[PDB]
């Protein structure tokens, strides 16, 4: 499909290459204090979630339909799955065999050098995507997933119907390129982690409000309107 | 003095069960089987929470000078310790151990039987216990460091000076007394003092939790709990 492709097109200039990887803060072994932080550690994590938001736009805004919706809607979609894209999209360009977070910038880090921004949260990631790995999603597959996680109903869209529009058009490529490869069962596979992950959100949503309490430094507005407005309360 | 300690005393002698209207009736160490959370687990835990709420007000009444600060200041003090108390009072009655939660009640409960609503809190709180039974403190250095919890400068009030002074006040007499049985006139003060900054810290993994189950859903917070829940957050 054209529309593959464009999918594909997207989701590879939103992550980096090979070339464009960035080792220069890595560090292999450091000896941190856990269960502690301080301000450059939250800065830190909160910086790698503001530069994932902003990567996770440009991307949606290239997915065919996504850039005519409303604005509010735009916002809407974006906001609410952006949580569930940062840790699928680190999950899935993640080295959990390496310990290695590759984060959307190219920036690569070690496990133990995410342990004090993140708390435990990050060693949960990499079992997700150690799992995630296991099943094998190829890049047109992903693509077509990760755009389907945005491309969703939630409460408060405006034009709901031609969000479903664009979600069954983008349903419809995947189905499709998974019966071309082949020559409903991985999916119901994939399906299968999606506890993992909401369970996933919900530690980063932990995250927030304990480094909220602790406010070391201020969120983001952008990240703090998140957090908010996805608390029932 | 003096007859402040002997009032402190029996304020919280006051506040909780005696050791013959100790209830094992629900009691049982032996928890079959896991895995998740249900929702009579979140409410006990919400009950028990609730339950210290009308006591630790109790008390605090019967604490000479509190009933004499502004209601606004009152309210507020009580709002912003409440979780400390609760977790001090519980960590000093319970048995760690043993595994025994002791609640102000009287029910007796084991730490499997709270592990489903309470999480790792719970874990965190005996640890705490069992670093506050090392320090062998003694009732009446209890009854001053628990009215300390609740007699502190917070964010808000409206006579901060007069809260000190009857902090000051206690101070001395928890001072004094430490003096009078240790050897005159610190090491055990220091160390005593030491426990109100891990509380705090008690309290933090309290309001995560809390948070956590609001985020759940499974049974809402009871109001007055949700209040102060709410109005300490700084957000
Ligand atoms: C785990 C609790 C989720 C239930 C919350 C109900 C609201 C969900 C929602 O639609 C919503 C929204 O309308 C705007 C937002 O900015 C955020 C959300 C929340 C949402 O998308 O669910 C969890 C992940 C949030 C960050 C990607």
């Amino acid at each position: 499909a054209n529309l593959l492709t464009s999918l594909v097109r997207a989701h590879l200039d939103s992550g980096p290459s090979t070339a464009k990887l960035d080792y220069s803060k890595f560090q292999e072994l450091v000896l941190p204090h856990f269960g502690k932080e301080d301000a450059g550690d939250v800065q830190q994590f909160y910086d790698l979630l503001s530069g994932s938001l902003e990567v996770i736009r440009k991307w949606a805004e290239k997915i065919p339909g996504f850039a005519e919706l409303s604005p509010a809607d735009q916002d809407l979609l974006l906001e609410s799955a952006f949580l569930e894209l940062f840790i699928l999209r680190l999950a899935y360009r993640s080295k959990p065999g390496e310990g290695k977070l590759i984060f959307c910038s190219g920036l690569v880090l070690h496990r133990l050098q995410c342990a004090r921004g993140f708390g435990d949260w990050i060693d949960s990631i990499l079992a997700f995507s150690r799992s995630l790995h296991s099943l094998l999603v190829d890049v047109p597959a992903f693509a077509c997933l990760s755009a389907l996680v945005l491309i969703t109903d939630r409460h408060g869209l405006q034009e709901p119907r031609r969000v479903e529009e664009l979600q069954n058009r983008i349903a419809s490529c995947l189905k499709e390129h998974v019966a071309a490869v082949a020559g409903a069962s991985c999916l119901s596979r994939l399906l299968g982690k999606l506890p993992e992950l909401r369970t996933l959100c919900t530690q980063g949503l932990q995250r927030i409000f304990y480094l909220k309490l602790e406010d070391l430094v201020p969120p983001p507005p952008i990240i703090d309107k998140i957090f908010m407005d996805t608390l029932p309360f």
